[PDB]
């Protein structure tokens, strides 16, 4: 048993809710929340700029820190930081961005890295800003992602989307 409330279960251990991931993350203070970010870990807009602004800037500070030591993750990829006042840790994952051209087969490789936590609240990667089609991202999360995810969808429109075209 879990502190996760009102999600629609999709799968053996997909769950969504149309939720704000950042007030979402305050209530349950989950072991992992998932950031969608990028390369250099700049949490401007979106999922990392709205989690960083819930954070007070501590999670941009401490990223900071990380790429000066270890330089830029890979599109696909992912690091552990903290979760600062949201989470125990969050795992920072790059989806590929088509409003920069990124491959989305990289995709399947972005979700691969769920499975390192048994439980994580997490957002649809390369969904929003980072222009990649929300279906199908759900999609890939469900047929990659074996660990249990409940997924946050900021728009209310976009989840009854989702959750009406699921297969
Ligand atoms: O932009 C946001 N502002 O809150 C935001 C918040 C939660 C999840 C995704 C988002 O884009």
């Amino acid at each position: 048993v879990n502190s996760f409330s009102g999600y629609l279960k999709l799968t053996d251990n997909v769950y969504i809710k149309n939720a704000d991931i950042v007030e979402e993350a305050k209530k349950v203070k989950p072991t992992v929340v998932v950031n969608a970010a990028n390369v250099y870990l700049k949490h401007g807009g979106g999922v990392a700029g709205a989690l960083n602004k819930a954070t007070n800037n501590a999670m941009q500070v401490e990223s900071d820190d990380y790429i000066a030591t270890n330089g830029p993750l890979k599109v696909g990829g992912s690091c552990v930081l903290s979760g600062h006042n949201l989470a125990k840790h969050c795992l920072h994952v790059v989806g590929p961005n088509v409003n920069k051209g990124e491959d989305i087969q990289l995709l399947k490789s972005a979700y691969e890295n769920f499975n390192q936590h048994e439980v994580l609240l997490a957002p649809l990667l390369s969904a929003g800003i980072f222009g990649a089609d929300p279906i199908h991202s759900l999609r890939v999360c469900v047929d990659t992602v074996r660990t249990n995810v409940y997924l946050a969808v900021f728009d209310k429109n976009l989840y009854d989307k989702l959750v009406s075209s699921f297969l």
